[PDB]
């Protein structure tokens, strides 16, 4: 049960909790992203996956 614990978006630095949204599986903050500012982020900064393991961020 160490999955305890808030984890926050990487991307405005803020809790999410569980945000369900598969975009990346790293080991750190990146697992845990709000699909809002992440999958806009990505739009605007022009990603279509994670750089750090390669993963795409498939957002609806
Ligand atoms: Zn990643
Ligand atoms: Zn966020």
């Amino acid at each position: 049960m160490e999955d305890e614990d808030v984890p926050v978006c990487w991307i405005c630095n803020e809790e999410l909790g569980n945000e369900r949204f598969r975009a990346c599986g790293c080991t750190g903050e990146l697992e845990n992203v709000h699909r809002s500012c992440l999958s806009t982020w990505l739009t605007i900064s022009r990603n279509t996956a994670c750089q750090i393991c390669g993963v795409v961020y498939n957002t609806r």
